[PDB]
């Protein structure tokens, strides 16, 4: 019934529904009766797509950031075959004319009906786009494979579609009063309390009285901020640091005005969070954690009411060099000449602008409301919680609707992380994402686990958990498709647990035949199978090879899954890693940039061949990692064995010999110029992220010759030089042992890389900002985002930051 949809709902999110209606909180149940509608109401818009909009909604279009080539083609019900030679100019409509021609000569006798799918893939070829735009068939294009497709009839697509279904007046000054407190430690007591607007102070900080560390204590003292009551802004926040002295012990966040834009008076109680001292950027909902968490009672005067005003009473109330408050100044009343002719400063103009006093809000907020809106990059940056106005916040999704899938794609991970920065659980980004994610299959996949990988965490459980309900009421489908990812996931878990109690008393062949015979079991073996791959859902994971699967023998045991498909062919043998108790948020976050910088390389004309495989936390510590096969860790080739074809006179040559016997005669220019392309690649990577502990062990090589880095870990120096193996300086050479000419063809490409990134600098500081939200260890201060902004050196002339790179690039063939 609709019982059975909210248990699934309550068993995907990992938190009952039942809990949310525990609360009580009208914010919450508002949220999930508006955002309820909202999704159901893109559901019956998806259900009537035409068969074309579909195929956009549930397989989009993987596209590239003359030549003739084999093509082979068959249809939904055949197993018999065509093989064509089609151009590469050719729109896939062409392509199936031919297969449709043939079919009829061969059958005896409209294009415009089919799509072309990728054997055994969610994945589809549609479009008027040539064929090699299509990222599939790049890939078969460079690797020398044959393209498989399906001609798939519009009249099975539909069936798809529908197996789917389902005031001003207030001048006196803010004060509250600090009555008293709820849990003991070691000594005196102090509360610091704070008005924040973003990260900026409203006023002066203001302490209590000094009592007693033991209790439970009192204060019963009233604090009063330097600030009139009209002057607080709408998304202001009071924040209070509890700790002690002669050693911090918690903090706790509230806005002023609720979620229905009331002034907040009377008294309530605060459910504190642990520290290490006023954090504004913390959540400002309680502790969850109710039973041990110390508790802040304060009281808030009752000023009569009052709301904040409707907008439409908000509206009725040298200089380029800058491009000190003696600078500030004439920013802000040269402000319409910020509009005039510098749109896109408004970021700046609304730094200058005091949010302390409200008039000047107005004329800002006036401003605002005719501004142009403003390129994504720019948007991207009014995300950021130093914007914490919630009509900033609108303009800036605004500007972002533009957003293509892609880019889209592309910054995710960024919009999902700056939704702790959000105030209340309705607003403009999440019913953002949601729309989104409802109109893309892929977007909404993704958007679910970054929600679900942080359901363990309290801070954002409620949140999160309320998000993929919505969701999961908009496609009622998508989360039993999700479910049998978590079902799979909830296996490798239970398995990898036995691997690693097995693996510290049994050898590691007995514990592999042993892990086996636990995935022959009914349970595994249907719970593993037949799904679609969490780190891509075009990618389909049918038959768990059991004989092909086992684990690493090191520290945390990862899991090694394959799998086959009889119908993708060798495009179906696939493999995944599962890992758990690494934290894989470090990584996730390096590879997509990785992606992007192989984007914007790409964009320019420049294909370093890079492998930024995928990487996907989807639980506490826990995660998948894609395999890349047919590769080989450079530790595992230095090793030299004997008996093997890549056996060396010099240990220096191992590396190349193996690549010479994985690509005879003239396939090894190929590979060393892959090689060439994917180390220059990889080097400017990691001195740009700040990369270090770069060993033989996580450097792996394909046997196409590409390089490609693996367990970063860390990245932003948590200062990294340049490096240069002299092993890899020595494939690239050719085996000679000098040759300028090949020596320097990869400075070039080293130098064009990073001068590439370096124009698109600000895009990364932007992302790399919004991370800070998401709190990796090695991504917190300013000085985390200054690595970035020095590796980058944006702060420098292109010509004189060239000459930067050169002299560390020239330090770095130091071996
Ligand atoms: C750490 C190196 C390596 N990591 C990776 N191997 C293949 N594709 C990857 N994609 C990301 N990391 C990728 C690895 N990771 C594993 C993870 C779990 C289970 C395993 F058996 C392996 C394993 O055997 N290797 C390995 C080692 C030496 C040669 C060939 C593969």
């Amino acid at each position: 019934v609709k019982k059975l949809i909210n248990s699934q709902i309550s068993l995907l999110i990992g938190k009952g529904l039942h809990e949310f209606d525990s609360l009580r909180d009208p914010e919450v149940n508002d949220f999930r009766t508006k955002m309820r509608q909202f999704c159901e109401e893109a559901a019956a818009h998806r259900q009537q797509l035409g068969w074309v909009e579909w195929l956009q909604y549930s397989f989009p279009l993987q596209l590239e950031p003359n030549r003739a080539l084999l093509v082979n083609v068959k249809f939904e019900g055949s197993e018999e075959s065509f093989t064509f030679q089609v151009s590469t100019k050719d729109m896939p409509l062409a392509l199936m004319a031919c297969a449709l021609r043939k079919k009829a000569t061969v059958f005896r006798q409209q294009p415009e009906e089919y799509a072309l799918q990728v054997n055994g893939r969610h994945e589809y070829l549609y479009g008027n786009y040539p064929l090699c735009h299509f990222q599939y068939i790049c890939s078969c294009l460079h690797s020398g494979l044959t393209p498989h497709l399906t001609m798939v009839h519009s009249s099975s697509i539909l069936a798809m579609r529908d197996e789917q279904s389902n005031l001003w007046s207030l001048e006196q000054p803010f004060s509250i009063e600090l009555i008293e407190g709820r849990k003991v430690n070691a000594m005196k007591l102090v509360v610091q309390a704070g008005l924040f607007h973003g990260n900026e102070m409203l006023c002066k900080t203001v302490s209590s009285s000094e009592v007693n560390v033991c209790s439970e204590p009192v204060w019963k003292q009233r604090l009063e901020f330097d600030i009139s009551v009209c002057d607080l802004p709408r998304m202001a926040r009071l924040c209070f640091a509890l700790y002690a002295v002669v050693c911090p012990i918690a903090w706790a966040n509230l806005m002023l005005f609720d979620y229905k834009d009331q002034l907040k008076t009377g008294e309530r109680c605060l459910y504190m969070w642990p520290s290490v001292l006023l954090n504004p950027a913390g959540t400002v909902r309680g502790n969850p954690n109710t039973e041990s968490a110390a508790a802040l009672v304060i009281y808030l005067p009752e000023v009569a009411p009052v709301y904040f005003p409707a907008l439409e009473k908000i509206l009725e109330l040298l200089r380029e060099i800058l491009e000190y408050e003696h600078e500030k100044d004439l920013v802000w009343k040269m402000r319409h000449e910020v509009q005039e002719h510098f749109p896109e400063a408004l970021a700046r103009l609304l730094l200058v602008t005091k949010w302390n006093k409200h008039e000047d809000v107005a004329q800002m907020l006036y401003l605002l409301c005719s501004w142009p809106e403003l390129p994504v990059l720019s948007a991207l940056e009014l995300l950021d919680f130093s914007f914490p106005d919630c009509y900033v916040g609108s303009f800036a999704i605004k500007s972002l609707r533009k957003l293509t899938d892609d880019e889209l794609f592309q910054y995710l991970l960024q919009l999902v992380q700056v939704l702790k920065y959000e105030s209340y659980l309705d607003c403009e980004l999440t019913k953002f994402l949601l729309g989104r994610a409802l109109a893309n299959r892929k977007i909404g996949h993704f958007l679910f686990w970054h929600l679900r990988s942080e359901m363990h965490v309290p801070s954002v459980a409620l949140r999160f958990g309320l998000i993929m309900e919505a969701y999961c009421r908009g496609s009622t489908h998508h989360m039993k498709v999700l479910m049998k990812q978590g079902e799979a996931l909830s296996k490798l878990k239970a398995l990898n647990d036995f691997v690693k109690v097995s693996s510290q008393k049994t050898t590691k062949p007995q514990t592999k035949e042993m892990m086996h015979m636990c995935m022959r079991q009914e349970t595994y073996m249907e719970a593993l199978s037949h799904l679609q791959s969490p780190l891509d859902p075009s990618t389909l994971l049918e038959e768990v090879c059991v004989e092909q699967c086992t684990f690493m023998d090191s520290k945390m045991k990862p899991l090694w899954i394959m799998y086959s498909s009889e119908e993708a062919g060798s495009a179906g043998n696939v493999g995944i890693i599962f890992k758990n108790g690494d934290d894989l948020r470090q990584d996730m976050l390096t590879l997509q940039m990785i992606q992007l910088m192989d984007v914007l390389w790409k964009q320019e004309g420049l294909d370093l061949r890079m492998t930024p495989y995928g990487c996907l936390p989807t639980g506490d510590r826990t995660g998948l990692i894609e395999v890349v096969l047919h590769s080989d860790t450079i530790a595992n080739i230095q090793l030299n064995k004997s008996n093997m074809a890549a056996t060396a006179a010099f240990n220096k040559d191992a590396l190349l010999n193996w690549l010479k016997s994985k690509n005879p005669g003239e396939a090894l220019d190929r590979a060393i110029e892959e090689f060439t392309l994917s180390c220059a690649g990889y080097c400017v990577a990691t001195y740009v992220l700040g990369i270090g502990d770069r060993h033989s062990d996580n450097i792996m090589i394909r046997e196409s010759g590409q390089l490609f880095h693996i367990d970063f870990g860390h990245f932003l120096g948590n200062r990294v030089p340049f490096i240069l193996t002299y092993d890899f300086v020595h494939v690239i050479q050719q085996g000679k042992t000098n040759n300028s000419e090949k020596f320097e063809r990869f400075r070039g490409y080293c130098e064009r890389a990073y001068t590439i990134l370096r124009r698109h600098g600000l895009l990364f500081l932007h992302l790399f900002a919004l991370m800070r939200a998401a709190g990796l260890p090695e991504l917190s201060c300013s000085k985390d985002i200054q690595y970035l902004k020095d590796s980058l050196a944006l702060g420098k002339t292109e010509e004189e930051a060239l000459k930067h790179f050169r002299v560390k690039f020239n330090e770095a063939l130091r071996e």
